[PDB]
C-alpha cells in the first residue's frame, strides 16, 4: 500500500555523468561507451547566445578545447561532432559502467526519472513528466544543463531527456538523446515562451485508478459519460483530450478495479465541477497527472 | 527555478542489495563489508509471526538455511546472529562495492531517500520524513521488506532505516539498522495501530521559505508572533511544537529571503486559521511537511554528491 512519485534508482545514470568544460561554461554530459553527450551551448560565449551559429562555431574548436572530467580523472577527446543539439564527444576511454541503454523519444504525458547535477556530480533524482505544451517542471539552476532523464525497463537505461534550458516561467526545455528539442524550442537566448499548459488528463485516471486500488473511493460516482462529453467538459478545465487509445491504454487498471473508463471520466467530471472539498486523494489536495497508466500498474501491482 | 521532491542518488546503496530467502520467505537484504543485514522476520513461518520466539527460531537456523544471492551470484552465509529486530548474515565476501557508510538513528521531521528493493533488486527510489508518529507514509508492497533508507553526506551514506511491515492504515514501520523500530511497534502479525499524527512544523516553515525563494509571496504578510502564541495556535491544528532549535535552524533560509522566522510563523498561523483559499504554494493545495530546512537549501543551492 502507499502511493508516492517514485523515480527509478539513479546509480546506472550516476555512473555516466561527467564535468564538459569548454572555455568559461562547464556543465554535465553523459558519458556512454567512447562518447560524451552533452547540448551544444557549451561552446557558445556571451556574444554567441543570441543567435548563434553552432557549424561555425564548432569548426572552430579542436579537440584540446573541450576539457572532460570523470571523478578526478581528465578525459581525452579525440573527436567532435555534433547531432541537431547535441555534441558528441568522441574520448579515448570507454566508460567501464556504461549500463545497457537506448535512446528515446517520448510523447507528452510520459514520465521520466532526472537526475540533477552540477559539474558533474549527482545532486539528486526527482520523477517529473514531459508536458502537453513539451516543457518539463524541473528543479534547475545554473550549471544543471546536460542532466539527464531516464527511465529503466528491467537493467536498460532508456535515455529521454537532456536539459538545456529555462524558459521564463521556471519551466524547462530540453532534447531526446539525438539533440531534437521537445517543443518549438531553440537553444538560444531569443525570446521563447511556454504554450499555455494542460492537464494530462490519461495520467489523471491512471491516478483515480490508483486510489481505488489503495482503497480511496470517495469520488467515485453512479455515472458514466460519453467519451464525447466527457472531452467537451475537460477541455474547459485546460485538460487534455482524452483519445480512445488512452481509453484503451487504461483497460487493464479498469479491469482490475471493476470501474469501466468513462465511469472513471464521470468522476474526474464531478471532482473538477466540485473540487474535493476539505478531502484528499492518495495524500493530495489537487488531481496529479504525473503518473501515467504504466506508472500506476507498475507501483501497485 | 522549479522545486521538487528529490531523493539523494541511489547509486552507493544499489551496490548493496542482495535478496535473502529463508525457507519460502524472500526478502531483501543490506551488504556491507561481510555483513548482510535484514528484518529478522525473515526466520519466520505462518505460525511463528503470531507469537515469535526469535532467539529460538534462530537458535534451529544454519547457515546453510539462509540464501543471499548478489545479483546472480550466490554469497555463502559463515555466521549470523541478532542485533534487536535485524539479523546479520556474516558472509565469507566482503562487497567489493561498499561505500563510507554510518548507522544513523532519525528523529521524527528528519527526511531520508527510500531505496524500494523486490528480490534484491532496485526498483524505486522516493524521498519520505519519519513522521511525528514515528510511521513512514511509504510506498511499498509485499517483498519489500529489507528496503532501506539513506541520506548522504558529501561521499558518505548514513542508512537510518529498514523497512519491516505494513500497518493497517497503509502507513510503514520499521527499525534502524541496529534493529530498533521507529515507533512503539512490534516485528509481529498483532493489533498494531499508527498513533494520531501531527504535521512537522519546522518542514512547512522550511517548504515556504523554498516557495518565496521561488517567487510564491502572495501567503506572506505584515505580521510576526512570539514563538509561544505560534505554538498555542499550532497545538490547535495539530502541529509539531517549534522549538527554539527549529527556529536556529531556519536561520539562513530566514537570512535569504528577508522573512524573519516568528514573521513566517505569523503566515503559517494565518494559512491555518484561514486557508489556502483556491490558492497553491509550489503547486500544492496543502502545506507540505516532507522538506528539512536542510534539504530546501540543498536544492536552492545545488549540493552535490
Ligand atoms: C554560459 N552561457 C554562455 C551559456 C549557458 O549556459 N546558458 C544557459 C541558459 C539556461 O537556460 N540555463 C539554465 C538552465 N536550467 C536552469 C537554470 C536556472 C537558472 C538560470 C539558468 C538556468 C541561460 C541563458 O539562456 C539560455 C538560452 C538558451 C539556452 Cl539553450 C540555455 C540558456
Ligand atoms: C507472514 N510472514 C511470514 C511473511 C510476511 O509477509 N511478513 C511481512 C508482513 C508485512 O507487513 N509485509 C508488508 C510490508 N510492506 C508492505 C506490504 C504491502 C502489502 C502486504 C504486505 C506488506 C506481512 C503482514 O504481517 C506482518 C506483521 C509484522 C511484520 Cl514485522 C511483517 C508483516
Amino acid at each position: 500500500s502507499g502511493f508516492r512519485k517514485m523515480a527509478f534508482p539513479s546509480g546506472k545514470v550516476e555512473g555516466c555523468m561527467v564535468q564538459v568544460t569548454c572555455g568559461t561554461t562547464t556543465l554535465n554530459g553523459l558519458w556512454l561507451d567512447d562518447v560524451v553527450y552533452c547540448p551544444r551551448h557549451v561552446i557558445c560565449t556571451s556574444e554567441d547566445m543570441l543567435n548563434p551559429n553552432y557549424e561555425d562555431l564548432l569548426i572552430r574548436k579542436s579537440n584540446h578545447n573541450f576539457l572532460v572530467q570523470a571523478g578526478n580523472v581528465q578525459l581525452r577527446v579525440i573527436g567532435h561532432s555534433m547531432q541537431n543539439c547535441v555534441l558528441k564527444l568522441k574520448v579515448d576511454t570507454a566508460n567501464p559502467k556504461t549500463p545497457k541503454y537506448k535512446f528515446v523519444r517520448i510523447q507528452p504525458g510520459q514520465t521520466f526519472s532526472v537526475l540533477a547535477c552540477y559539474n558533474g556530480s549527482p545532486s539528486g533524482v526527482y520523477q517529473c513528466a514531459m508536458r502537453p505544451n513539451f516543457t518539463i517542471k524541473g528543479s534547475f539552476l545554473n550549471g544543471s544543463c546536460g542532466s539527464v532523464g531516464f527511465n529503466i525497463d528491467y537493467d536498460c537505461v532508456s535515455f529521454c531527456y537532456m536539459h538545456h534550458m529555462e524558459l521564463p516561467t521556471g519551466v524547462h526545455a530540453g532534447t531526446d538523446l539525438e539533440g531534437n528539442f521537445y517543443g518549438p524550442f531553440v537553444d538560444r537566448q531569443t525570446a521563447q515562451a511556454a504554450g499555455t499548459d494542460t492537464t494530462i488528463t490519461v495520467n489523471v485516471l491512471a491516478w483515480l485508478y490508483a486510489a481505488v486500488i489503495n482503497g480511496d473511493r470517495w469520488f467515485l460516482n453512479r455515472f458514466t459519460t460519453t467519451l464525447n462529453d466527457f472531452n467537451l467538459v475537460a477541455m474547459k478545465y485546460n485538460y487534455e483530450p482524452l483519445t480512445q487509445d488512452h481509453v484503451d491504454i487504461l483497460g487493464p487498471l479498469s479491469a482490475q478495479t471493476g470501474i469501466a473508463v468513462l465511469d472513471m471520466c464521470a468522476s474526474l467530471k464531478e471532482l473538477l465541477q466540485n473540487g474535493m472539498n476539505g478531502r484528499t486523494i492518495l495524500g493530495s489536495a489537487l488531481l496529479e497527472d504525473e503518473f501515467t497508466p504504466f506508472d500506476v500498474v507498475r507501483q501497485c501491482s
